[PDB]
């Protein structure tokens, strides 16, 4: 994967609505900027319950969007990443379909899991109930075969049937989608819910052996079409560690909260902790375009006596610090969940739960850039954009608060803030200076100050990070300086928003 910056998009939410206005849009206004973008589902449809990731027809671009010639024109510019949904599929795809009405004679039949697929004899309580969950309940939901009731297996919504990833069938249908993202010319391949995506009886189902088999199956028919693949996973964060070992390339979803933290308070050890224990085989991000996960950094959801990188309260203050920012905004997105060690995400812009600082926003950017990894912007945030609290209002769906439609003109209005101009030459700083291809060190004192320093062939520098310096969310003082060593020799940055580094 490119060491450049790459861009999080919805092709609808960013210009006139479409793939070739997404990619106009791309092209004119972030050349050298975003070279590399991840587009979000754009499949039949992409505006269903879930926002592109509960398609009817993974195969199928929605013609409300374009087609597969608009990505393969798109990949002529820009290295492309895409979503593709391994673990299940919509019930109401002709697959499915086809198992309701024909039952044991449809040719789909193996394709699909239910309880006996896995469990052919009975279950225990401790089978089932020992099952990671991402949702309440157990994974199992009615479905008439033919005519006969069964339990068909089903991780997230009963609507969403999970595949049996180790038939004919379900591969069969797997590489239909490579192909046709081989066929567009997409580089990286994001491997969503890969971690539910292989059942066995007796484990969790999540991360198993059989869960990796299955990881390096889909790696191996990917680079065979020149795809490289990448897995989510939100869990305890040992386990990414774990996880991170046996993969090509994690999500660092511990990032964007620790620096919430070291923002709001000051404390550098558990990034510097972070630092030190992290995967660098990793993709860097602060926003995404689901919610601000806490989960990562991280009590362990089933044994809460695993630690995280921050006591329990420091992670209950941290949600909080979020409500305080954004002042009750992320409460009206955010539902309750009576506590706060309970909660998967926090809904909010990180623009807004940062209360909207410049200084401290560029400084977490400019953390986020220096630490090894690929790193991506989602596009609210690259348009450093506020909650949107009427689009939360009509949907009544939370995490719309940090999904805003921007077309053209509103891009080109935020285009002139200055905090957006920092954000800009960032990037092409992080992208133009060849040090970043080289070797990455790191100092720290005890708590106020951490240095990373990346030094290369013809270049060099370092990003000191004192969050120390200015507390509070209206604090003007930046909390970070920059030195770079280039063929103009050695030169400083004390402000990263009205003295943005340029390179020679
Ligand atoms: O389709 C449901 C969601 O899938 C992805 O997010 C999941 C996350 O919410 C949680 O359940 O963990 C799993 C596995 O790590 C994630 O896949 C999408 O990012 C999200 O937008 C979908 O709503």
């Amino acid at each position: 994967m490119k060491n450049k910056v790459q861009l999080i998009t919805y092709a609808d939410r960013l210009g006139d609505g479409t793939i070739k206005s997404m990619t106009d849009i791309l092209r004119t206004r972030f050349d050298g900027v975003y070279d590399g973008v991840h587009i979000l589902p754009f499949f039949t449809p992409f505006d269903g319950a879930d926002a592109g990731f509960d398609p009817i027809d993974h195969t199928k671009v929605d013609e409300r969007l374009g087609s597969w010639d608009d990505v393969a024109e798109l990949s002529k510019t820009h290295n492309i990443m895409v979503d593709a949904i391994v673990n299940h599929m919509s019930w109401e795809s002709k697959q499915f379909q086809d198992v309701l009405a024909k039952g044991e004679e449809s040719e789909y039949y193996p394709m699909f899991l239910t309880m006996s697929s896995v469990f052919p004899n009975g279950a225990t309580e401790e089978d089932l109930a020992g099952i990671y969950r991402p949702r309440p309940g157990l994974p199992f939901t009615h479905y008439k075969f033919a005519g006969k009731t069964r339990l068909v297996w089903v991780s997230f919504t009963p609507q969403q049937v999970d595949i049996d990833t180790d038939s004919d069938k379900g591969w069969e249908y797997l590489m239909s989608i490579f192909d046709q993202m081989a066929a567009s010319h997409v580089s990286y391949i994001r491997l969503n819910a890969v971690g539910y995506g292989a059942k066995e009886a007796g484990t969790s189902c999540f991360m198993t052996p059989k869960t990796f088999k299955l990881i390096s199956r889909l790696r191996e028919e990917g680079v065979k079409r020149g795809l490289e693949i990448l897995i989510e996973v939100h869990s305890y964060y040992k386990k990414q560690v774990e996880i991170a070992s046996k993969v090509d390339r994690v999500y660092d979803f511990a990032l964007p909260p620790l620096l919430l933290h070291a923002l709001s308070t000051g404390h550098v050890e558990p990034v510097a902790h972070w630092t030190d224990i992290r995967p660098n085989n990793a993709v860097t991000v602060l926003d995404t375009h689901d919610g601000i996960g806490v989960i990562d950094i991280g009590s362990d959801q089933l044994d809460r006596s695993l630690k995280g990188l921050v006591p329990d309260e420091d992670v209950d203050n941290l949600v909080n610090t979020i409500h305080a920012n954004t002042h009750g905004e992320s409460q009206a997105a955010t539902g309750a969940a009576a506590s706060n060690l309970d909660l998967y995400f926090v809904n909010s812009t990180y623009y807004s739960a940062l209360g909207c600082n410049d200084q401290h926003y560029i400084a977490a950017r400019a953390v986020q850039f220096f630490l090894p990894g690929v790193p991506q912007v989602y596009y609210v945030g690259a348009l450093a954009g506020k909650n949107d609290m009427e689009l939360l209002r009509k949907t009544n769906n939370g995490r719309d608060i940090n999904r805003h439609y921007y077309s053209t003109a509103e891009i080109d209005e935020n285009l002139k803030r200055p905090v957006v101009k920092a954000l800009n030459a960032l990037a092409k700083f992080r992208n133009e200076l060849d040090a970043f291809d080289g070797t990455f060190s790191y100092t720290t004192d005890d708590d106020t100050s951490i240095s990373f320093t990346w030094r290369g062939e013809t270049s060099q520098a370092t990003l000191t990070f004192e969050p120390k310096r200015g507390l509070g969310v209206d604090n003007t003082t930046p909390v970070a300086m920059l030195e770079w060593e280039d063929s103009a020799g050695d030169h400083r940055s004390d402000d990263l928003i009205a003295n943005p580094p340029v390179v020679a």
